[PDB]
């Protein structure tokens, strides 16, 4: 980290917040972090880890992926643009899933909080993979509130890019359903401007993105395949301390630029 420690600190100078990175070479163990055990709101990023755990249920119950799922108008809440078109016919959990994580898509995500005992239960499949920082507490949009200094609906950049190595190449997951998150991840859509605009195009990536839209607050994470090495997971949060203050994409994707090249990751 001592490689880009100053240039981190003048990025969150000129944004006017504080921005929390933590990144992990695979192949190495070498790590740079930068207020890597600070909390930060998860805003919708937490829908990537909701689709782990429904993946992780499903290897339980072989006909969960499948099931469909009814809902009605009033599930239908701002954002929900894969739903929506879907509303007169149900979708699958499956379908349910790669909609939360791909467009991010909040009626998707509610309904499969619904499905897995609400953030408590959440919560307990992130425990259960060993990640004792995370915490969700409320639901889409309350949980999205980023108040400064509430620990409700947070997680560290650490933990984060912990439980996603988990999730993504180590063995929390069964390999097909490993591979299943990492295809959801692989096929997002909202995060074009943010570590994917700091990863060559000829590199392989999967990312969730959050946007909480108060107090500069927003996120993304990904694995990134640079190609002749091994993987690289990172974490790029961000808030700052007034209610209007606004994030800022660019500032996410310089911050992945200099993990990347704290790394020695050549891009
Ligand atoms: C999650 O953080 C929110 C929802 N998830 C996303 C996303 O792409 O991760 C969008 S936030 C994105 C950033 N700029 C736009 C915005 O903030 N809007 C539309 C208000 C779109 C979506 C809102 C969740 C809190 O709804």
């Amino acid at each position: 980290t001592n490689l880009v420690a100053e240039p981190f600190a003048k990025l969150e100078q000129d944004f006017g917040g504080s921005i929390g990175v933590y990144a992990m070479d695979t192949g190495s163990g070498a790590t740079v972090s930068y207020r890597a055990e600070e909390r930060f709101p998860l805003c919708s990023s937490f829908k990537g880890f909701l689709a782990a755990a429904v993946l992780a249920r499903s290897q339980q119950q072989a006909d969960l992926l499948d099931t469909p799922i009814r809902y009605g108008k009033n599930a239908l809440v701002p954002w929900s643009p894969i739903s929506e078109k879907y509303l007169t016919t149900g979708m699958t959990v499956a379908e349910l899933s790669a909609a939360a994580v791909q467009y991010s898509d909040n009626a998707a995500a509610n309904l499969l909080l619904k499905e897995l005992g609400g953030p408590a239960g959440l919560t307990a499949f992130m425990r259960s993979i060993g990640d004792t920082t995370f915490r969700l507490d409320r639901w889409q949009l309350e949980l999205n509130s980023a108040i400064p200094g509430d620990a409700r609906d947070t997680s560290s950049p650490r933990a984060v890019t912990e439980s996603l190595q988990k999730l993504t190449l180590g063995s929390a997951l069964a390999a097909p359903q490993r591979q299943q998150f990492v295809d959801w991840l692989k096929g997002n859509t909202t995060g074009n401007h943010r570590i994917r605009a700091a990863v060559p195009a000829d590199w392989a990536v999967g990312d969730k993105t959050g946007t909480c839209g108060v107090y500069g607050t927003a996120n993304d994470y990904a694995v990134v395949w640079p190609t002749g090495r091994a993987p690289i997971v990172l974490a790029v949060y961000t808030r700052a301390p007034n209610k209007d203050d606004k994030h800022s994409e660019a500032v996410i994707a310089a911050a992945a630029r200099l993990a990347l090249e704290g790394l020695g990751v050549n891009g």
